[PDB]
């Protein structure tokens, strides 16, 4: 039958589970101090030198730690779950946050008085040298005060480093390290120094020379630590255990793999490395059932059980990174996240369905593990096997948010619009949350900006004001509209406006890291890097792109549509009328009894996401103006700006910047999740709110679109629950939706884990593309949760 | 007759004089204290904005000072003659010699002890951060190497700034300051947006802006301080006098000029504040009588005494100009020198001669002052009228080494082989001491390098070793040459070796400078800066070169003959025998009388300066090895290297560096100055000599060759005297040398000089390219002067 269940872990992988779990994170700050000495020491350097000898530092020194029961060893932080700080992005925060941070409400972290202490000594040397100073120095004042009023924010890589790529796992595999320096070592015999370019490419060279002499020593001191470790082990079968990590880290990764427990330490030793040299999250694993697979298929000796722990013990460590942001920002990226996405299935380079063994085992330790990571997911095409959707929705069934779905013939054509060729997008993988990529060729800034199209709404119909601070064109007071023609080119304006004030504020970040902080470490793992002599900042990358994500697409879609049927078609209000409601909050603290009833009338207009094309068509172009403004425009790498369309954990908290709406939402409430409907609005169930989602251009947001559906777990049960299931999902695939993802929950659920959270610490659900424990979620966070329409079939 | 004689000048213009001659030259530390606090306040900005702050600082609060009786004012220093340090370019040596500075060989500085405690706490902030330390990073080891060994050294730019260029002083004194703002202010109004690279160039267009609002600060202080000198000044024609450089100084450089006077005062502000914004020096007034003629003739009120005591007066305020270098740099750059060389004379842009009345009163201002700045210097050509030619002529008689003559039918061809149009060409004013330039279009880097083709060809006949170091490839032993052929292509071989890394070298301080110094306030007088919105450092000049300049190249000719002659042709030795004398010294230490038999033997073969072919095609093809290796590279501002050939104070120097030659010189012995004759190896007269340099390639050596002669003065007496010495001028233009200059001065009174001292404090002779106190130059280099050949006719 179609209903096959699930096997169970060991013992020995659930006690690493719960290490997680039970883990109170802390802030800690070796990292942090050596980086600072690296910089106190390599003034005369150039950035890349001396990017270098900071991450020479970093390996050679950072603490080494191998918890109890680990197969896979390699740890970011000493204490489980913690996080280092990275002063060269931004560091101010960290300090105003010493003592608050412990109790804030989103993402609480420990921070001691010696670590205070020690932190507050090494952010002296910072003031003015780190890439956030720089970057906001490039920025125009009226690009700062857009985002001041919210407007829009470029936070991710302004105060944090960049990540979000998936990189040559395969090739380190293969070739180890030391390959990767006899690559660059043949470079530089290869180099032309006929002119002045040879200068630069040649400090980076040895830049990355460096880096990885440095990474083969941390592996190094992980296989002494282990050996070390195994010399006072008391238990026969630990210390052979021990002995045998020491071996694989002299091993790997200085060489290539040679069995799949190396393979998995290889894996491991990049996840955790890239994450020591910066701060950058959405560092994806991507395509893992591709690239690990061989080094499955060749171990003759490995038995399946053993195979399938080493597989769970990745996914655990994968839950041991941790990354604190200021009290603001870790509120639009709630619940210890750091959206590493490992996908499986999907196609190979030629066109046949990519399908393994270890495709079910990386659904089988999603399974045992229930964590929230890895952010799991799946590729979809027409020749998927019936067996993998129907397992996928055997595991989504579960309740934990994973996997989400990706639509092969949405992505591909859409990557190669954005000249990706066929064969790359093909290999493609996911970033993050939603945003597709051509692993270990491109620099996608996926994650580049939260911009507010609701804002820029609210904006267009105040005549560019913001507050009474002048903050976009004069585009015309909303009462002079004869009609939508007028509106559509006032918000037009407006969006140009806004976009490119985005793309300043995007680029200025770009030109800082590129000026600043360009990786060698990272760098060498992405073609042509290596070949072109450039780092990823500085353009080294096949393919370039940076994407902004919008906000608002429902809420800004059905209120556009209310204007059009409520004030032009139907005249049940005039547009003074709607200015002066808008402006009185609806009279929700007036009381006033027209501006109530003109709130029940705009309420009840037909609403995206319940198949009415009308509506549908309003949402539809609303996103589009969005994306094709975006798209017009480049970044200093040579590379296309390009939208995206989904919330992180955000949509509540840049719901507080924007006032009452024509579509009735009052001030300050939530806006939509992505491109899902508005909360509690598609009332004719999950197929119709798909076919209302898939009319919107998702080709064009090639960035990636977000689309959050929560289903009631009996609704699945059964052979029936998972066939109308997976036939849910064909259909939003084959009408060209790019994403969906589930939660399968009771609302009880959700309310008991907020009135007794103690007894629901393992409580794993979907946020918007990637999951967390819901009682680590501010409770305005989980009321959006809870608010989102249940479907049913 | 041919011999009008000269004026005398006024007793104020005596007065001014004898300040800077009597003045002592101290190190002052306001300027680096008020950099260091740019710096330290503003780590958060773009390199371009940072130093505009840094300008903007200094321009505000450096101390203003007007000298007793000047009616040109600004100053860079508090002391007459003094100097600032600079030490963002470099800083250590400094420290290093704040007791030893002042008792220096070459070119003492008093460094009093508050100075050197204030420089000791601003120099904290430094290590690291200058562009030296920033270049030096760049460099391959191999190519420091050469230069530990003497090869080659890019001192000048390596542990100073730029300067090396002649900006729009025209475009200043027709549209001021506030009129370059406005340039810059339609740049900004006028910038494409549509793409990322907007962002840098509006930082540098701000930087633009500040620093030139900061530059019309600066002279309204001195306007201040005038006006308060006026207030307490007794003498009511001092009085009425300070009244007007107080309203010269409120006008310009504010706006235009709209008398001489106020012209001549914007020329001094250019000149003096170039040189406060960067310690750069060969900043180079260039045409001064082109651009300052039109503001005498539209100044109807002034008197001929008058116009002339304020040019006397420029004369004076360019010696009030000083710098100090490291105490071995010193010894290179002799005599408180920095290079300021304006010409006169020459052709329009439309081929006619450009003579005008203030061009005979810049040659009047010379004979009134005496002084050893400005480097003054005639350009001549066919249509050059006899009287200027003549009156150009009786100026040189004075001995003071004075006007330096210079070849427009050489030098316009070979700019244009360069890429230069012929109007440009047509334009051209020497930099520093011969290096030609289009003024205010050109980025030259017309004194990177010093580069010492003696010590190539001891390393060629040594098997690329220098001492016990194998600096260069095996090219072959000596012993082993079959015949000149084999010699020829190891030293192509060895040279093609050391001129890269002699690129590598330059491109390094190149790729420094515009990282870490780019220069806002000077950039914006170059063309095509503010159009291109870029730094000259970044490659805004519309032309871009960079010059090294060859070392010993007669001594290299002769030797490289004497082998040809004396081993190849007339059998008088072995190679072996060469080998072992060269490494003997021929016998100085061991008295072998069989090496200094080969001494005499080689000493005595035909000599280059002679009019003998044979010879003279030797020094030719060994000049052209260097200059057409040196011509293949470029810089990373999108220029060509180009060669000279000039010593400045440093063939003594940098002679000690190479052993024993095969033309009989011995171990460390100075070397020939520029492409001039070894010292007294001339011997058939002046016009025999001449004919000998001109069968050099002077047009491949474009950044500038240098020739001195030195005459008997009744030599040149009477009309006869100067009727011959035009006569060779002519013979060796026509004959296409680049350029020529002369000493006219008995030998005893160079001796008497050495003898006391204190007796000659104003004699002032040429070095080589520019002019300076001869009691101020070190013992070896007044005895290499005084060994230079005495021409006679």
């Amino acid at each position: 039958g179609l209903e096959k269940g699930f096997t169970h872990p060991t013992d020995r992988v659930v006690r690493l589970k719960n290490m997680i779990l039970h883990a109170k994170p802390y802030v800690e700050s070796e990292r942090a101090v050596l980086a600072t000495e690296a910089y106190k020491e390599n003034e005369q350097l150039p950035a890349i030198m001396r990017r270098a000898k900071v991450v020479e530092k970093i390996f050679n020194e950072l603490p080494v730690t191998i918890r109890p029961d680990e197969l896979i060893v390699g740890a970011v932080t000493i204490n489980p779950r913690s996080t280092e700080i990275c002063p060269e992005f931004s560091y101010d925060w960290v300090e105003k946050e010493f003592d608050t941070m412990a109790h804030r409400v989103a993402d609480p972290f420990i921070i001691e008085k010696k670590t205070a202490d020690e932190l507050h000594q090494a952010f002296k040397y910072w003031p003015g040298k780190t890439t956030s100073s720089l970057a906001a120095s490039y920025m125009s004042e009226g690009t700062k005060e857009s985002m001041s009023n919210g407007v829009f924010t470029v936070g991710n890589y302004f105060f944090g480093g960049i990540g979000h790529v998936s990189v040559d796992y395969g090739k380190v595999l293969k070739i180890g390290f030391r390959g990767i320096i006899d690559e660059v070592t043949r470079a530089l015999e290869n180099l032309d120094r006929s002119t002045s370019d040879y200068i630069k490419k040649e400090q980076f060279y040895n830049a990355v020379i460096l880096s990885y002499q440095a990474a083969i020593n941390f592996a190094h001191r992980y296989a002494q630590e282990a050996s070390r470790l195994a010399r006072e082990e008391r238990d026969p079968t630990r210390q052979r255990e021990l002995e045998q990590i020491a071996s694989n880290c002299t091993r790997v990764p200085e060489y290539g793999a040679t069995t799949f427990w190396e393979a998995c330490q290889t894996f491991w030793f990049i996840q955790s490395m890239l994450q020591i040299e910066s701060s950058g999250h959405s560092i994806s694993p991507g395509r893992f059932d591709q690239y690990m697979y061989p080094y499955l298929a060749a171990d003759t000796a490995i038995s399946s059980e053993f195979a399938q722990e080493l597989v769970d013990c990745c996914w655990i460590k994968l839950n041991d990174i941790n990354k604190t942001r200021d009290e603001i920002s870790a509120q639009a990226f709630a619940g210890y996240a750091v959206f590493q996405n490992l996908c499986v299935g999907g196609q190979t380079e030629d066109g046949r369905d990519a399908t393994n063994p270890l495709t079910y085992m990386c659904m089988e330790a999603t399974a045992h593990v229930r964590l929230p990571q890895p952010s799991f997911s799946i590729r979809v095409w027409q020749g998927t096997p019936d067996e993998f959707l129907y397992r996928a929705c055997e595991l989504v069934r579960l309740g934990l948010g994973v996997p989400a779905m990706y639509n092969d013939e949405v992505i591909i054509p859409a990557l190669q619009n954005r000249g990706v060729s066929l064969h790359d997008a093909r290999d493609y993988c996911i970033i993050g949350c939603v945003e597709p990529q051509a692993p270990h060729r491109t620099e996608g800034w996926h994650d580049a900006a939260f911009f507010n199209v609701a804002k820029v709404l609210e904006i267009t119909l105040n005549n560019g004001r913001s507050g009474n601070k002048q903050l976009g064109p004069m585009t015309g007071e909303m009462t002079q509209y004869a009609g939508m023609d007028d509106f559509y080119a006032a918000f037009k304006k407006q969006m140009a406006h806004f976009v490119h004030q985005l793309v300043e504020a995007c680029n200025s970040v770009d030109i800082a890291h590129g000026e600043r902080c360009p990786l060698p470490f990272l760098s060498a793992l992405v073609d042509d890097c290596i070949g072109r002599g450039k780092s990823l900042q500085e353009g080294g990358a096949i393919y370039n792109f940076t994407g902004p994500q919008a906000f608002g697409i429902a809420d800004t879609g059905d209120s556009v549509y209310a204007i059009q049927k409520q004030v032009f078609e139907d005249r049940r209000l005039t547009l003074q009328e709607l200015k002066g409601a808008l402006d009185a909050n609806f009279g929700y603290r007036s009381g006033n009894p027209r501006y109530e009833e003109i709130r029940h009338i705009l309420e009840n207009s037909p609403c995206f996401g319940n198949d009415i094309d009308d509506v549908d068509l309003v949402a539809r172009q609303c996103a589009l103006i969005y994306c094709q403004e975006v798209e017009k425009y480049t970044n200093p790498r040579g590379g296309r700006f390009q939208a995206g369309i989904y919330p992180v954990s955000a949509n509540v908290l840049f719901g507080k910047d924007v006032s009452a709406l024509p579509d009735g939402r009052l001030a300050k409430e939530p806006l939509a999740d992505g491109v899902s409907p508005r909360q509690g609005k598609d009332t004719l169930g999950p197929t119709a709110a798909a076919n209302s989602v898939a009319k919107l251009d998702h080709f064009i947001a090639s960035n990636g679109t977000l689309y959050n559906q929560k289903f009631l777990p009996s609704s699945l049960a059964g052979e029936k629950g998972l066939r109308n299931f997976g036939g849910l999902v064909r259909n939003y695939f084959d009408k060209k939706g790019m994403h969906v993802q589930f939660n399968v929950i009771d609302r009880n659920t959700l309310l008991e884990a907020q009135k007794n959270p103690q007894q629901h610490q393992d409580l794993v659900v979907r946020v918007a593309g990637y999951s967390a424990q819901f009682v680590v979620l501010a409770k305005e966070v989980q009321d959006d949760i809870i608010s989102r329409t249940e479907q049913q079939f």
